[PDB]
């Protein structure tokens, strides 16, 4: 089996990106932010605290005919940006772009932190890394992909995310179709439960390549570039009147400015990213000074490969029983 959904930007500055998403019978449609970054499986619900919703489509599991209570399970969990949710668990059937999975693990959320209910447009999260980090208690569940693994024609899905525009993600194929050149593959460790791989360097601008080991995770529910402190410092470097600014909470550069491209190794390939897909926009509406997209990964603890990085490939996630990742120019 195969599946092919597109996924769409919330917003002007691509903040996040929702796939539609097809749960219980008959479907209730969700609009999920499919992220590599985690592994749960959970959505706003008729279960949510009231004041704690806000616009979001909700689930609600008593209208599903295939819904099942997993009777004692629990679930709770806290992002990298300090959002967190938590709630309880039914089993239902989930399809993401015509491929369906019975007995999916749809965490329903009782609480939701701020930053959710202040997003009309999430109604869930779609988590696509291991399955190891899945925090339900107290029997683990399994991912969507790790679900669907054994009946994909090959055990992988792809990120195809738009600049501004829609991407795809799709399932058990690689749409050949879809990129230039030739797919660059590279190593990854699952010792943390992340797409986790080594980037060979890189380069600011027209700059010459620095071979240099970057290790970090795929993470297309990460907005942002997240990279070592001195990487980013020689970013903006190039940048007249860029600065970090500590009441902002990074960098931030005039919005006057033409940004120089970055370019990040992938073995002995190179993705560029171009300097437009590193504009974030004004601070504050009306501000002269503008957000960043590449940051300081320093006290994060890891370096995170996110979207703005993410969008200018073609990557596919390979969950062979050897799993890596490939990086292709599109």
């Amino acid at each position: 089996s195969t599946g092919s959904a597109t996924t769409t930007p919330i917003d002007s500055l691509d903040d996040a990106y929702i796939t539609p998403v097809q749960i219980g019978t008959p479907a209730q449609t969700l609009n999920l932010d499919f992220d590599t970054g985690s592994s749960d499986l959970w959505v706003f619900s008729s279960e949510t605290t009231a004041s704690e919703v806000d616009g979001q489509t909700i689930y609600t599991p008593s209208k599903s005919t295939t819904a099942k209570l997993l009777s004692g399970a629990t679930w709770s969990i806290s992002y990298g940006d300090g959002s967190s949710s938590s709630g309880d668990v039914y089993t239902d059937t989930v399809s993401v772009g015509g491929l369906t999975v019975t007995g999916q693990a749809v965490e329903s959320a009782k609480k939701v932190s701020s930053s959710f209910t202040e997003d009309s447009t999430i109604d869930g999260l779609l988590g696509l890394a291991f399955s190891t980090l899945n925090t339900v208690s107290p029997t683990q569940q399994k991912t969507f992909f790790d679900n669907a693994k054994a009946s994909l024609d090959s055990p992988v899905f792809t990120a195809d995310l738009g600049y501004h525009a829609p991407g795809t993600y799709n399932f058990g194929f690689i749409d050949t179709t879809a990129y230039t050149g030739s797919i660059t593959y590279t190593a990854v460790s699952t010792k943390q439960g992340f797409w986790e791989w080594t980037s060979t360097g890189y380069a600011v601008g027209s700059g010459t390549f620095k071979s240099t080991s970057i290790d970090g995770i795929a993470d297309t529910g990460t907005t942002l570039l997240y990279l070592p402190a001195t990487v980013v410092s020689a970013y903006w470097a190039q940048v007249s009147g860029a600065k970090s600014s500590s009441s902002v909470g990074g960098y931030v550069f005039p919005c006057s400015a033409t940004l120089p491209s970055f370019t990040f190794g992938v073995g002995s390939a190179r993705i560029v990213i171009p300097g437009d897909y590193i504009d974030f926009g004004p601070i504050s509406t009306g501000s002269s000074s503008c957000f960043g997209g590449i940051q300081s990964s320093a006290g994060i603890g890891i370096n995170i490969f996110g979207d703005v990085a993410l969008k200018a490939a073609f990557v596919v996630f390979n969950g062979a029983t050897t799993p890596t990742l490939g990086f292709a120019s599109k």
